[PDB]
């Protein structure tokens, strides 16, 4: 009959992150897209809110869905579309992340390179080969979810359709775990132990607000991915009978529901790390800090 | 009883490319291997013969099954691995010629880049990660491969895995992924280029470029029918005539893009003697060119 507690609270989270997450990334693409031909920080703040706000989108479908208890009343093409859209943030964001990780540790260990070649057309370059390559990975999650009707009792189901769901599922599983959580976990770990060891060693090399922003975002990136990662990969190698299997379907909404966060929660990091200034301004200065000035 | 003639004419094709191509591929790994240490190009060269060379070790098992009326004795594994093997080639093939094309561009337009960033480790990095997303995009097609039991006659078939709404898409993403995307970049790439070397006298057509311009021409020409047949194919009803005669004329599809597994000698050695030695000689003179000079 009524919903159930993790269900209400994925509304909830649902909810405030699609307000704080439209009006905010919003707010940082109208700020940045002022200074995103020349600035490069800005550029990457800008991918970054984009697709932060595309994400978003696909939430009030994802609310009505769970209010009718995931019946699914949008069609094939909502189907394809508005739940592979996180997922597509998830790429997206990472790849971004991982671009900006490089300039980084660039402009810490190379700052000759940064001087002569870091311009606005490679960061253009690169923010699109990420956004290529993450509609890429993101096609097939597209392609092989349907929507199926029920009847005990009726209802109306926009899901994943593998006909061998023990090899196929686990490999799609698998390939997300890696490529969207391990594989930038071990990576971004290292470099940033790189960067901060230079950093803390170092009284000539200074840590700049960019810095703890992209910090700040490449930990809240891991910290809300983490939960879907681990039920996602355990509801492929658990049978679909098991108790576990059950409560883990059951916090499915609330785990998809903490993955969101990510996508409003970097306005508030950069609020937070602005923090006799409007908004707007606050964010034009923590968004658009110069990294090699020229003039 | 009796093959029809695209498939002796499939089996004729599946014939000279497994020799020209295993014999010509493998002798252009031993010439570019010793230099893929250090020169770029070699890497490039060595990375798409290596992938021409994989597709050909599946032939005589294709070869086989023509045979024998594509009846299927070598099993699921083999079923699922084989075929698919001229996938991998395609995806690997246009993601390697994506890359060249790209460096292709940069030492045209580029110079200075090219000074300082055109090194092995990085064109080593690259070729990984075309390795890597080629078995990506090559591994949904295997799963779905399957063996199939028939009765009238007896008879094991190899084939694909429904919704025709769906079908239609996935067979419109393999020709976007696989052919016309490609095709339109890589036009697009070559016509900048082209229109410089033409326009200026002081940037040179190196011979490395005119071997990369043939080897692209070779990819989609070769690639071109059965792209073709495929996209009809999944627009067609099995009742219809047309899609009989796709339907016959499949393997000869699959041989003329398997082609590209032994053209790739075949347009070195034609551009070797073209500037006018051995055959390995004219092989690491034309693979092995250096673009930067240090
Ligand atoms: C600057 C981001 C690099 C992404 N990346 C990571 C990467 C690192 C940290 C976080 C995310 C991705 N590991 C490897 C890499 C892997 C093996 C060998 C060589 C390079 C790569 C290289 N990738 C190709 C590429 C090149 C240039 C790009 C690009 C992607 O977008 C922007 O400009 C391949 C790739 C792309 C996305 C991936 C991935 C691998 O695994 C996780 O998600
Ligand atoms: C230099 C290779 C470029 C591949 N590519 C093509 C490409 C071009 C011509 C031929 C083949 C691939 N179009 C886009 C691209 C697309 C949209 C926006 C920005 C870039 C891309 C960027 N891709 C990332 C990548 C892949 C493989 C790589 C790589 C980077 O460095 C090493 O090896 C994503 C990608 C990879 C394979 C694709 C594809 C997209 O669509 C068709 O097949
Ligand atoms: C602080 C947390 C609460 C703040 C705002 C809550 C947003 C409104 C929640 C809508 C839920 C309505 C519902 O349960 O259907
Ligand atoms: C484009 C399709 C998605 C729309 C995303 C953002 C809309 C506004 C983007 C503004 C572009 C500014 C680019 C610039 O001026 O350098
Ligand atoms: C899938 C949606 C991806 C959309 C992300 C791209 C957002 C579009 C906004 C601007 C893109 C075009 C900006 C190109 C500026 C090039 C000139 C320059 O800055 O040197
Ligand atoms: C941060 C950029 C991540 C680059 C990962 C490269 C991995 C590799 O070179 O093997
Ligand atoms: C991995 C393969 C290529 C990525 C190399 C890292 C690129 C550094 C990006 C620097 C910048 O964003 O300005
Ligand atoms: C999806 C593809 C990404 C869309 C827009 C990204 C912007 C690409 C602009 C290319 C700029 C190249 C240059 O400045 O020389
Ligand atoms: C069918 C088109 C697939 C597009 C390629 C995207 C990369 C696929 C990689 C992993 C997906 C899981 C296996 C299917
Ligand atoms: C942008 C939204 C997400 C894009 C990712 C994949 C879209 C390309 C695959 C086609 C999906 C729709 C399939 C269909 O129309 O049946
Ligand atoms: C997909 C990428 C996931 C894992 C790739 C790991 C490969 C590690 C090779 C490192 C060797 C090296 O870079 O020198
Ligand atoms: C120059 C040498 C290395 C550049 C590597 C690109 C920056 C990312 C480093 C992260 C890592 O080492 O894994
Ligand atoms: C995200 C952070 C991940 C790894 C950071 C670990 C390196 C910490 C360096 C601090 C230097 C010190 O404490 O002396
Ligand atoms: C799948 C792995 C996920 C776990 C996180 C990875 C654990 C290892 C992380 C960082 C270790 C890197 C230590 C590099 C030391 C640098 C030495 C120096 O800077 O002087
Ligand atoms: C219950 C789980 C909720 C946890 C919320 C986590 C929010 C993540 C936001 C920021 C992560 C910590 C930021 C640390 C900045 C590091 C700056 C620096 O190292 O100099
Ligand atoms: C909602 C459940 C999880 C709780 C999430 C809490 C969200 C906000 C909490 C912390 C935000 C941390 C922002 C850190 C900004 C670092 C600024 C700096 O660089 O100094
Ligand atoms: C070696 C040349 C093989 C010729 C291929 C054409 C027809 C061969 C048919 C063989 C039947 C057994
Ligand atoms: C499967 C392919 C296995 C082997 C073929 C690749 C051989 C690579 C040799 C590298 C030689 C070198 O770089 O010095
Ligand atoms: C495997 C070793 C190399 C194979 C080379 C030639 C064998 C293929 C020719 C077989 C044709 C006759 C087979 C048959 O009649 O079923
Ligand atoms: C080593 C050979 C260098 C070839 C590099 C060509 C394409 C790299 C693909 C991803 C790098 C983005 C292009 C960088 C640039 O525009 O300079
Ligand atoms: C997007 C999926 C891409 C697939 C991941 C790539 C898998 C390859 C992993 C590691 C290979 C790295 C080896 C290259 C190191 C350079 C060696 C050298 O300099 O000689
Ligand atoms: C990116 C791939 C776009 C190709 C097809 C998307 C729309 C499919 C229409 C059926
Ligand atoms: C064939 C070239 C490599 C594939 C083309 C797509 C990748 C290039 C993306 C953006 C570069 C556009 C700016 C220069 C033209
Ligand atoms: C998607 C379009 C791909 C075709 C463009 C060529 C691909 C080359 C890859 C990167 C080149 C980016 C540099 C472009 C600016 C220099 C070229 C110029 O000014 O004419
Ligand atoms: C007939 C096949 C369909 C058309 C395919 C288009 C292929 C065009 C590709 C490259 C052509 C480049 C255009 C400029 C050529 C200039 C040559 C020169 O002047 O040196
Ligand atoms: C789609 C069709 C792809 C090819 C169409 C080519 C259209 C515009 C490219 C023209 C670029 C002009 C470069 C001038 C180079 C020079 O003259 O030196
Ligand atoms: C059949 C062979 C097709 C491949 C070669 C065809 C045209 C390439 C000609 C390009 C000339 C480059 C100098
Ligand atoms: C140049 C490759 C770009 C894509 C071409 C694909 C379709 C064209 C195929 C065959 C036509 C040959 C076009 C090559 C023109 C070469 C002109 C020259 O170098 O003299
Ligand atoms: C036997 C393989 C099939 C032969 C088909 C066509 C052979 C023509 C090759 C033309 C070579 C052109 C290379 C060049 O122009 O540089």
């Amino acid at each position: 009959n009524t919903l159930r507690v993790p269900d209400i609270l994925a509304l909830v989270i649902f909810a405030v992150v699609f307000l704080v997450g439209v009006l905010g990334n919003a707010l940082v693409v109208w700020v940045t897209a002022f200074e995103a031909k020349r600035t490069i920080n800005a550029i990457w703040f800008l991918n970054l809110a984009v697709a932060d706000f595309l994400a978003c989108l696909a939430l009030p479908a994802l609310f009505t869905s769970i209010v009718q208890h995931h019946h699914w009343p949008f069609g094939g093409a909502a189907c394809s579309i508005l739940p592979s859209l996180i997922l597509l943030n998830m790429y997206a964001s990472i790849l971004l992340l991982a671009t900006i990780s490089a300039d980084r540790f660039l402009l810490v260990f190379k700052p000759a390179w940064c001087q002569r070649f870091r311009g606005a057309g490679l960061a253009w370059i690169l923010c699109a080969v990420a956004w290529g390559l993450a509609l890429l990975l993101t096609i097939p999650s597209a392609l092989y979810r349907v929507v199926r009707e029920e009847y005990f009792p009726p209802k109306v189901l926009c899901g994943v359709d593998y006909s061998h769901d023990k090899r196929r599922e686990r490999a799609v599983a698998i390939v997300r775990l890696v490529l969207g959580f391990l594989w930038p976990l071990l990576t971004l770990t290292i470099c940033y132990t790189f960067i901060l060891l230079r950093t803390w060693s170092a009284r000539e090399t200074r840590s700049t607000k960019t810095l703890k922003v992209v910090v700040a975002v490449v930990a809240s990136f891991f910290i809300f991915w983490l939960p879907y990662q681990v039920t996602g990969i355990m509801m492929s190698f658990l049978e679909p009978s098991s108790p576990t299997f059950l409560l883990l379907k059951k916090l499915d909404s609330l785990c998809v529901s903490f993955a969101y966060i990510n996508c409003c929660i970097n306005p508030i990091i950069y609020v937070v790390a602005g923090q006799r200034k409007s908004l707007p301004e606050l964010l034009r200065e923590v968004l658009t800090e110069e990294s090699v000035v020229r003039e």
